[PDB]
């Protein structure tokens, strides 16, 4: 439904615009005598309760970000709406995905941004009260839940599923980030020396040299937000320039195309004048400068066939040199030189200091940046350099820009063991893809024909997962029922997105070399490969039929078990895992919490529902190949053998810090990962030669899952605490219990060592909704619990959640999927709007956590594989066509 | 259910104590790096979802109130549980209404204080971060909504139901108050000359003799409550001595018996020391002092007969002095002192000085006043004194108070027009009742069992009064009219405590709020609203009088507003035309109109209608002299008739009748409340038609009322716009001045469905219902007047001063009463019942009926129009109405006879 500006109630001092818009006034309402709230109001008829999407069409042409608090039914939403700077005479659309009662709903955006959670404001107080005065238009109200505008994943990986990673990274990564710096592709990691970034940096700066206006260099100090689109190209939009806080009046918007089963990344500028029409065309010139990793002793010559920078770099002690060319696809205009830096680009600007002023203005007239960004000519050589500190740079020159025409600018990089390879390379990266000394013709369709390449070789891998039943999605595998399932077909367009990013999101940050998955694409993680995260991962792209990519990794897993050679306790014995692996080695075991015993478990679980897919999908051949590997039959097995071996004297496992980390005991989480491992082992005894342990295994299986179901207060205690019907988190070293509810408890009835309709499943999960519900369906982990928050070990900084024990997703999609099993499908979708809003800005799969204080995911893990896994495993459990239920543990072999 | 200390999980630096208590740490939770909360949290299994009261046992010796934020399921309530000081080695509960979830409930008390709504903290941000350590022992969960704990109602009126009324009030009865003193009676209102205050203060001081400890006089600088029992004595519970912040050793309640159809105010002091069993007596002076009205000129001698100052107080211009006895029944160990006061009672100590010491400390010796709080010693003569700023006092010395053992001092005050009626009083007040007329000094038996006696007679008369209402279906009233079903309805028993304190609590505050001359009420018992009557107040008053039985003052009250209704000699336009009323009259006179926004044509239809519902309500009690009485007394019948014509004649073109202000008084136009009046009105007159001697124009009213129900359910979208948005599904606050729609949801247009002019079954009740519920909820089941709506908040006009109300759009009991009815009344008794354990916690501390609003930000009712009688008599029809006792609907709007 549309509002036009005619609809809304006039509140305090917003007047009606001659132009047909509302003036929204500056500032924040003071609690002073007779305040009143400024701004706007309407009500909404909701056929059905639910996640709807409210939008308003405003410009603001200001150099601050405005702030309004959106109210719905008198109730102040989780943090404030952002009105950012609009581009030249643009309108923008400012968005919240809100929970509406069946019936009247009130919507009110309003100045009030006064209300505080845990003594904190949602932006900084000086912000809300710097609001400058902006205009709204036109209000929309529409059906389903939006993922976040405010919040953008600020970095993300590219492969090109063989050799080569990419990270594109905005200008901060986490609020504790001091530098600022971006957008920029800042990472490459290559198969030769996966180890080591070949790159300190590659970014684009711009230069205004209009005719009659002030020349100026605009740095890489953009806000921005970056997503992929549906065939897995990287989009970055550019917002305003944070050292002046103005929207510059061409919208700027790249696209990163990293080409599968090639070596070619292409980077394509769109400018887009947004003034109106008939006003000066505008004149910039766009510079594409890389500094190649600083301590590499590295040299380059230009290359005028293919217009492109020729790097030989060093790769440390004993190891053959890498060869990059970084590329023009534009040449009548291009100059280039090649260097140094001549500026720090991370020592320039911060955005701790605002609006300080361009950081262009002081840069001394040296070195191919410092040059550009102080009179727009690159400074250094245009035949070749050589040293530490190496820098390169192209300026494509006078690009005339006209309102509302959209004028590309391509750049390349690729990467060789040999400078022939290379050469080979360059031959085709700078041609069509069918198809010498290149033109601005040939130059512009090779960069569009391998930017295109790179949407098709990932639509033909996406092509192998699943359509969603009820969706627009056809060139997949038909939508199946899972076996137990019933077809449950979603024709949501949220549900559609969010399917689609999050596969294709997992899918990018999985390592093309070896098959691990970074638990995070943000580097707060370090890119560290978490085993639990990986195995969930994969249970999720098994659940999605894409069978091949997540082979890759089972088959990983096994090939890093540790086989108990330097075993000092059962924690790191024959079949267990390190709870962290390096993302950039075949097997770098990495020092974190240990023990973590659920990886035993999930190991043997996702290995059990991997096979039985492939069976599914017809791909016996798979399947077979799979289970008859010597490692993963050997892997599988040891595991098998220590869940058995350890079980204690109470029917339970070792004791372990489990899911969270952060505590020691007899956690119920692990417990059931114990259970169903030997469930799973069971199951796989046969295809495994190992026949005869099937019936040891399922006794196993039973005897764990008797331990967690005997009530807290029986003479030797369970798990279960009967008198107030939910699970513990664990039984203590001492044998005492911690009673404390865990939103993790629920993986009981996900598995289905409790059946989702039992007494067990039901309470477990209205004890859970009841304690550890915000913001309608975010579930957080536990009560009075600081990650995220005033935590030290928070990964972003203290406070980046404001909200004591924050919401985390994959405890909404528990949640989700134990609701459906139970017939609860209101719940059940409930909980998937609630996870579509706590994706990222396009689309993105957020981190862990979702600030419920803020209404925002949180930035400084944004974007976590395991978190999409666990909405694929949701959303597919709600259409049928995955059931996360294992075989009922009984006691009796199959 | 009981949960003992072993029961909690502790957080933060909650320890266990060795005496089997939680030690509970001083401080906030301070937004720094690795903060965590620190408190007690436990689990509790809710069979039904609704409202169950939370209640922590503690102690704080410390000389400050603790703070804990309570969270269910995670979520903090609105505003803090307060941990006053506890006296001696006395155990205090502190105790929340809360909503709870069906099936596991999260229970938790932590220092995380520091959540705002629109930019303020529940209490100041210096006193969270203050409050001190202190000990918690066993947690109750129980069944059932109970009073705000915090707030307290600071003004309440005493009746004698003849000719005298006395206000008692705490040393604060509103935030904006910058002066600070009591509690203290500060105001006395008699029939001979109802305007005058004849009082500036009567007053208790408290001196500490104890041997070997320093004596110290403890001046009326107390927080205190104050709250009505089952039989209308008033109670003031004594909590810190706001100057030290000491919770004093001795527990202080004192009862205020104003005895119906005498003139003797009973003031019972019951001191009990609170230390430990074995532990040194306690030895106390206490002297009840009296200011007289400091502008009239006035004398006084001592009767040492009857123990008493005598005072002859000067009335002004024309009219004989008034005689007042200010008496001791204590007459070993009495001294006596008249003269000045020689201090400023109101200028010696403010609250917002905080605990800035004891002024008492700063007194000069001189004065009654001055020298009891210097040295003890009241300075004046011991023989009488004359002047303007007339004091005198009675200090009775030597008090021992042994651990454990209450004992009682008791003063008195008696008026009367002449000295021979007043000595005539005395011989019977300082007497038990029913003693033969005795002049002989009166001893300390005499005294002790007189103010006992009379204390008693006073609960016996209001006993008496309310033993005329119906009993509560369900409950263990007996006394009183045996529960009847209304016409047409079976009865819903209800065995809810809460509903039953709720009910009596509500019947004696609205008895006890209305004039004794006149039968007019107070619109707030707090002197914020200056004690104006409020036309429209007293008339839906007085229609839950009649709903409870109580026909009798309801009868009193109808017969007043009939005899000052406007005749229209002096009208000037339709707002004061025959058979209208002013907006504002005078407490404290027959018929003094007060100028204040008009025009409110909402009284002409609640007249009608109240009028209509007492006739019938007699009708159904048997009282048929009395119903006949009414409806053929001459005034009634002419004001009746002449309300009627009004509407009947000024229904306009668009078939509603003139624009106004209406209830909120806050807007003019066409108000879909008034409008509902407008209809009912002529409703009301059609069926009082043949009895008024009428019966031709029975018709024309019954199509009036149809005609006026037609506009207003007219669409907004209609050639010419009615009152209901049909495609919003609601009623419009009102069609402005200049026709365009005033489309604002105002929880007031449940009216509609409340009087039956729609069916509660109707679409248009049922979807308004949903529109209300769905956009001016705030803490589950408070009902917002409208959005955007500052009054108590930002408001200049806020009567306690302003952000007393700290959330935009304060939550009116009386809206979330409408909505009780309305749900009843459509099937949906889960909404109904939550509603009314919403409203009881509504209610001021020990079950006084709160004022207009409830703050959703500090989960506390608003204390400056704290007590409403509207607000009770609202929350009484609702309740009855839910147990089938009386139905709020009036007879269908059908255009037939
Ligand atoms: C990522 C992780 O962050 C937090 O973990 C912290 C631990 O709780 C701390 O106890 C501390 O562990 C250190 C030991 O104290 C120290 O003695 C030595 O053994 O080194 C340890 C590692 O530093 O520091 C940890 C932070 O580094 C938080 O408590 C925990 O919940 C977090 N785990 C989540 C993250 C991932 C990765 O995506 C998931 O795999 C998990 O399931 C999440 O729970
Ligand atoms: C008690 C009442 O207070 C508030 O009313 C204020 C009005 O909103 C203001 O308009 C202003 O009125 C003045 C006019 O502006 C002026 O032209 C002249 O007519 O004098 C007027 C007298 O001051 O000031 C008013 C306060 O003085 C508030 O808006 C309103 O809602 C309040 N009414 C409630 C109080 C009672 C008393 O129990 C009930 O009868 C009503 O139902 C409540 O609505």
């Amino acid at each position: 439904e549309q509002f036009v500006a005619s609809d809304y109630t006039l509140l305090g001092d917003a007047t009606d615009d001659p132009n047909g818009m509302v003036d929204m006034p500056a500032g924040q309402e003071p609690a002073t005598t007779n305040a009143v709230p400024s701004g706007v109001e309407y009500n909404f008829l909701a056929a059905t309760a639910g996640y709807y999407t409210v939008s308003f069409a405003y410009q603001n042409t200001a150099n601050a970000a405005a702030y309004e608090q959106l109210s719905i039914n008198g109730q102040n939403e989780p943090g404030v709406v952002e009105f950012d700077q609009t581009s030249g005479a643009s309108t923008g659309t400012a968005y919240a995905s809100v929970y509406l009662k069946a019936g009247l709903n009130s919507v009110e955006l309003n100045n009030q941004t006064t209300d505080e959670t845990n003594g904190l404001t949602p932006v900084p107080e000086d912000q809300l009260q710097a609001s400058p005065a902006f205009q709204i238009g036109t209000s929309t109200v529409a059906a389903g839940a939006s993922p976040s505008q405010e919040t953008s994943a600020q970095s993300l990986a590219i492969s090109n599923q063989t050799d080569m990673q990419a990270f594109v990274q905005g200008e901060s990564m986490a609020p504790k980030q001091q530098w600022t710096f971006g957008p920029s592709l800042s990472e490459l990691h290559v198969g030769s020396n996966d180890e080591l970034n070949q790159l300190d940096f590659n970014a684009v700066w711009f230069r205004n040299v209009t005719p009659g206006q002030q020349a100026e260099t605009y740095s890489p100090y953009f806000k921005s937000n970056e997503s992929f689109d549906a065939n897995g190209v990287l989009h970055v939009n550019y917002g305003a320039y944070s050292p002046t806080g103005q929207a510059l009046p061409v919208q700027i918007q790249a696209t990163y195309a990293n080409v599968p089963n090639e070596n070619l990344i292409v980077e394509n500028l769109s400018l887009t004048n947004q003034n109106a029409s008939g006003t000066q065309p505008l004149v910039w010139d766009v510079m594409n400068a890389t500094g190649i990793n600083p301590g590499e002793v590295s040299s380059t010559t230009w290359d005028p066939t293919h217009n492109a920078w020729i790097v030989t770099e060093d790769q440390g002690s004993g190891k053959s040199p890498l060869y990059l060319a970084i590329g023009d696809y534009q040449v009548s205009n291009s100059t280039h030189a090649a260097g140094v830096d001549g500026v720090n680009v991370r020592g320039s600007y911060s955005l701790s200091s605002g609006a300080s002023g361009n950081p262009s203005l002081n840069a001394p007239d040296q070195g191919v940046i410092g040059g550009f960004e102080n009179n727009g000519t690159m400074v250094g050589s245009s035949s070749g350099a050589s040293g530490t500190n190496l820098a390169v740079g192209t300026t494509d020159s006078d690009v005339t820009l006209n309102p509302g025409q959209t004028v590309d600018l391509s750049y390349y990089l690729s990467t060789a063991t040999s400078l022939s390879q290379l050469d080979a390379n360059l031959d085709k990266y700078t041609n069509t893809v069918g198809s010498t000394p290149m033109t601005d013709a040939t130059g512009a369709s090779a960069a569009s024909s391998w930017t295109q390449q790179t949407a098709t070789a990932w639509d033909d891998t996406l092509n192998q997962a699943y359509n969603l039943a009820g969706s627009t999605e056809t060139s997949g595998q038909a939508a199946t029922a899972a076996s137990g399932q019933t077809l449950d077909p979603t024709s949501s367009a949220a549900a559609q997105s969010a399917y689609r990013s999050s596969l294709i999101n997992i899918l990018q940050a999985q390592s093309p070399e070896y098959g691990s998955f970074m638990a995070s694409t943000n580097p707060s993680y370090e890119y560290k490969v978490w085993v639990r995260d990986s195995a969930a991962t994969a249970i999720g792209l098994d659940d999605a039929g894409l069978t091949q990519p997540a082979d890759k990794f089972w088959r990983w897993m096994a090939s890093v078990e540790q086989n108990g050679m330097n075993a000092t306790y059962s924690g790191n014995a024959s079949g267990t895992f390190s709870t962290n692996y390096g993302e950039f080695d075949q097997n770098l075991p990495i020092g974190f919490v240990a023990p973590e015993n659920d990886s035993q478990g999930l190991f043997l679980i996702g290995s059990y529902r991997h096979y039985e897919q492939m069976l599914s999908e017809g791909q016996t051949q798979q399947a077979q190949s799979f289970i008859s590997d010597p490692t993963v039959r050997q892997a599988l097995v040891n595991s098998a053998n220590w869940i058995q071996e350890n079980i204690g004297s109470n029917g339970l496992g070792p004791a372990d810090y489990s899911i969270w980390e952060d505590m020691y005991g007899y956690h119920t989480f692990t417990q059931v990962t114990y259970a169903e491992g030997l469930n799973a082992a069971s199951q796989l005894a046969s295809a495994m030669g190992e026949g005869n342990q099937a019936q040891t295994w399922a006794t196993g299986a039973e005897t764990i899952k008797d331990a967690i179901l005997r009530p807290t207060t029986a003479s030797t205690p369970g798990l279960w605490n009967a008198q107030e019907g939910h699970f513990v988190e664990m039984i203590n070293q001492n044998g005492t219990i911690d009673n404390t509810i865990d939103a993790d408890t629920n993986i009981a009835a996900v598995f289905g060592l409790v059946s989702p309709t039992s007494i067990y499943a039901t309470e477990n999960a209205q004890a859970v909704e009841n304690a550890l519900t915000q913001d309608n369906f975010g579930l957080s982990r536990y009560q009075n619990e600081t990650f995220y928050q005033s935590s030290q070990w928070s990964p972003g900084g203290t406070y980046e959640a404001q909200g004591i024990s924050p919401s985390w997703p994959q405890m909404t999609a528990y949640d989700s999927i134990v609701s459906m099993d139970s017939g609860n499908t209101t719940q059940a979708n409930n909980d998937l709007s609630w996870i579509e809003q706590s994706y990222d800005n396009g689309g993105t799969p957020p981190g862990e956590s979702y600030d419920w204080a803020r209404g925002q995911p949180i930035e400084s893990t944004s974007s976590e594989p395991v978190t999409a896994s666990w909405y694929v495993q949701d959303l597919l459990n709600s259409t049928g066509q995955t059931s996360t239920l294992m075989p009922a543990i009984t006691g009796q072999s199959r």
